[PDB]
């Protein structure tokens, strides 16, 4: 294979990838437009999607996205457990690195959400879980090696596309009001009923019907479930709040290469507010709109859902802005590359299948563009 | 494990399994009253639900089930590819037991068409296919040893529950009409769209649109594919017409265990028709109208799609009753097991979450009784 | 020229849509594919019509509504009432069957399940008014709706309930009335007010109709100020036994009016004296059956699927008689409870179950036959 | 007491459905979200209706029931046209919003699309009736509907289409009239005449509904021998080059009528020559555009999504004069082509193109009222 290191493509918020995709559903890592893994394999490089949960918050999914490529059973940890009020152990992954160890490295690549994951999940590697840490001396027992902490010379790169790496106001204003929250987890419950081939990522928290229980009497169970009210769910990790908090206990590791990708979507109104531009693509139209007329102006630019103050790089974390043609080979510091404008923020992930300005031979050189870049990174060292 | 072959068990016309089932499905083997994979695997048994074509024909589905098993890219046979008009090479299977040869064996369990499937797979293993060997003769290249024959002690034993070995008048007068076979053909041609993850399986006829072919030409270009016209389909040979080919060209392999089972699910009324009961699935009541109508009345009593004259073993090969406690370990002869008085088509596997008569433990006490029947086979060698 | 003198109207209860208000493919409430109680009761000689009103909302609501429907014009829920709850005083306007409606000309009234209850205390507004309105008119002004005025009689020849839940039912009390199952309605009811969808669930009172510039995110955000997700002003409050007991203790036997109550049972005596449904009971009320028949009290458990028995005989401590289902029913101010039907579950009342082939169409003819046979003898005798 | 003297009766094209008839989620044809034309002119003080006509039957079906939309009653397909073609000779039955129409009462008639060349059959059906309903009644007796007879005149007093594909269109030659494509559109009249559907997509004539208690299987079987299958009387034949030739050459010009045509155009010059569509052309589109825009004659290439320029600016050889914007549009006896609108594809007339957020309301708004200014002219100058 023609690159040394795993790459494995990291989904955001309400991403459904591989089989567990509904029956219609678009192709979520290149839409109809350019097939990343199908064709990148084709190209003789070994990458990988992960599957982690949709809708769960980032440490939970950082969590999955660690036994997805180790193999083996989830474990959120018993403090987190405890804390937050649901399941301790979750899904069983077969993994696609079985022997991942000090050695043998992965690239991650994570669009959106996907980006705030892998940070996470890099985090625990390195430095470890102090409340996992504090438990497992009190109460004795089993603590999973994600929290143990002193592991390195395991991720190689972290490339974001599109993250909202100091949240966005989509968040904040619209996906974790009470009402919406509402409907995201009456929607989890619906697909945790006991005809539902898809996990939409939340059954840690009870929704998950069995086999002879009513739906009636599965409604009354999960209504007693914390996630109604907890913090620990994907729409509070998205606000400018949630976002911080993630910075605010992540590093940089010196031996990472970090970048971030950022899209434009919007353009200035006479007034100063942004507006999404057309081909913007309609789902994110009202979003768009609430992001752009933010009363701080340096807030408004936007990809449909992301700021592109959030999306450049976290705001406590030290950057350097690239050029397209800069070799992007600087480890222990982010790497900002320019601005594509026109772009929304499922443009680079091809599923605007209503934008004939985006067509598929543009996203096969943006990711042509990402495999050569880590590419370089793996001679580099 | 407890059983030393693998069972695999073989789903029937319009069966999906696993992740190639719609979000919102029921679950082929066992619905929600028992989980037959699942729990069998709990028990300690090695067991398999094969994924072939819904809607392919009888040969079609046989060699894709040799595939799922062994591994590989299907080859349909040149010779048989060129004379039905579709494509000769189609899935590539991960397979289920790599090394799969003479000495190695397998169970294989087939619900309503599955029956006929294992029928006509073991028939290639032992007798060959005698067009592609004229052809391979003839051509040179390659044959599949799919079709070379000569193949033996590879199947431990063959069993059927309500499988149609001498057809259905339900096919006859309904499912093979043109009329129907159109529905199901721009069924499949639809479930062929880009942006569909189902595999109804009849995309070696045409029935997958390429990512950047309009559905315009996609219509066009299928509209001109033999299936609309051609017997090489499972509408065909579930016909009286399509199982008596199969019966004539099939023979009982002396070393195989032979087990049917039948469901009766009408009763008679005043004239001597039958009539589906209360709690037949209610998608079946007009054909087990159709079935009890017949004009001979020993082609009347039904399960809602079978009459129990076709259930109970082919027309032309040698059977034997047997008692519910009788071993059923002889070899070479269709042992008929006790038409079980109540069950429907599918209450075999209990998806008609509609007849709350029929309930978990009673199923899963049926699918241990053939894993028994299947483990006495192993012990009597 | 009708054979009835009076027209029927038949009233649909709890999430009941008629006409053109039901959904693309949607079975059909009066009758099913059995009996096409309209279209087969108009092909022999009778009108009769199909009342379309709220199927979540409130008796009350409803109640006014079905007015409205009968006699023409835009729906006036009451100043005071839509002060005290917190939902819009007006509503959609109808075209009336009978614009002329007024003492002197009847109407028979026929209601299925909560239609029983509408029926009930519409009659109560022409004869007595709604005293909470009388008094807001009194002391602000205004326009009282002569609907809330009382002192319209000889307007309604009989009343005819088929499976009402006179006297509540546990489905509610324990499942539809409960926190999860109101959200669940009220997220159904604010969806199918967005600005593309063409049929009305009988809340858009409260604001569930998103206007035609406004996003989806705005409309979520105007609605879920409403006071409709903590108010009792709806159908699930209303069908639970005390929502049922407020209506039987405000309503009053009119002595003009035939009275006349349909009871099905659809359970079976289990080991331990509870109650569990019959083989065939529609099947999405098999878990509400269990809950009624596993209640503690032993007269409670008895059932047809949804409403008890003891429920749908006859409001509570109303005056009723148990009649034989072939002597006339004719008697005025009392219910006549006819026989229980041994069988027959909560929709084989109306042949929607189209699942359960043992309930043919001639017996639901049958028995609408025998309704208009006994509403054509209260208009003989009077 | 209306602004306009004669009512505007608007007439939708090929799968348009309104009002009642129109799935549970599903776009308001009439404007969209972006100006409902019906609920605003309304409002301004202008009396206007929404027709609704078959969705997938030819010209001569729709004209006729448009007739009966507006005039009231059961719908007459005519002895004669129903022998020939095969389906029955009687549809369903309208209430009529004129139930006075008469020589003397006027209506304005305002088509969309297909409903362009509906709206032009049946003003020659008033004029002149049909040849061969005529002669059939005189040959075999019976009764002959009064718009087969001919001389019923001064009852239209416009006829204003738009986008309306005169000429044809290759959309329907090279797809919508295929083997395959009409296979499809007859499968889903069959499936949506089941007994559980609420809507009509106006191919019941043909066969297409089951009865109550017909099994599916039995449906399939009767609806298969139908003549429609084969037949040329539907939609998707008549908006081929050949179909609407056809209607060309059986129409002629009724001196006493404003004739007004728009146009729009939503391609681009691509680099050999040919037209492409615009970004923003509703993607439904896309593909049709680009068969469009691909003809081998250049005059054909020009279009809106659906319908080339060339056949909506009027019938072939027609009369017609081209008018700039603003100038009176009082003319009668002639096709009065009104300027091509630049960057409006074929669903930009009418607002359903959600997802465009570039052609907003106003300006939609802004046409109707041209249309209705327009209108209020031929009025006040006869
Ligand atoms: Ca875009
Ligand atoms: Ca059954
Ligand atoms: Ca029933
Ligand atoms: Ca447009
Ligand atoms: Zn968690
Ligand atoms: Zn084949
Ligand atoms: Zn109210
Ligand atoms: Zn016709």
């Amino acid at each position: 294979p023609l690159n040394k290191y795993p790459v494995v493509f990291v989904h955001g918020f309400l991403g459904l990838v591989g089989d567990n995709a509904p029956a219609l559903y678009p192709n979520y890592w290149g839409g109809n437009k350019f097939k990343v893994i199908e064709e990148l394999r084709k190209q003789g490089y070994n990458v990988h999607q992960a599957s982690v949960s949709a809708f769960g918050s980032n440490y939970d999914r950082a969590v999955e996205l660690y036994y997805y490529i180790k193999g083996g059973r989830v474990d959120y940890g018993a403090a987190h457990a405890a804390k937050y009020g649901h399941e301790r152990y979750g899904k069983t992954y077969k993994g696609i690195m079985p022997n991942w160890e000090p050695g043998k490295k992965v690239h991650l690549v994570g669009h959106s959400m996907g980006g705030q994951t892998i940070r996470l999940m890099e985090e625990f590697l390195r430095n470890g879980n102090k409340e996992e840490i504090a438990y497992h001396k009190a109460h004795g027992g089993e603590i999973s090696p994600l929290f143990t902490g002193g592991h390195n010379n395991m991720v190689a790169s972290i490339t974001t596309l599109a993250t909202p790496h100091n949240g966005s106001q989509a968040a904040d204003k619209f996906g974790n009001t009470e009402a919406v929250r509402k409907i995201m987890f009456a929607l989890n419950r619906f697909m945790g009923n006991k005809y539902s081939n898809i996990d939409l990522g939340l059954t840690q928290w009870g929704f998950k019907q069995l086999p002879n229980e009513s739906y009636i009497d599965y409604i009354k169970r999960v209504s007693k479930s914390k996630i109604w009210t907890s913090d620990d769910n994907a729409a509070y990790d998205l606000t400018l709040d949630g976002s911080a908090k993630l910075n605010n206990m992540t590093s940089m590791n010196p031996n990472i290469t970090y970048t971030t990708y950022t899209g434009v979507s919007s353009h200035t109104g006479p007034l100063g507010y942004e507006n999404p531009d057309l081909g913007t693509f309609f789902l994110m139209a009202t979003t768009s709109r609430i992001i752009g007329h933010d009363a701080r102006e340096e807030w408004r630019k936007n990809d449909g859902v992301v700021p592109v103050i959030s999306s450049l790089h976290p705001s406590n974390q030290p950057f350097v802005n690239v050029t397209n043609d800069e070799p992007a080979t600087r480890r222990g510091i982010w790497q900002v590359k320019p601005i594509i404008q026109g772009w929304d923020h499922v443009d680079f992930i091809g599923v605007d299948f209503l934008d004939f300005k985006r067509k598929g031979a543009e996203l096969a050189n943006f990711y042509t563009g990402i495999i050569n870049d880590l590419l370089r990174v793996e001679a580099t060292e």
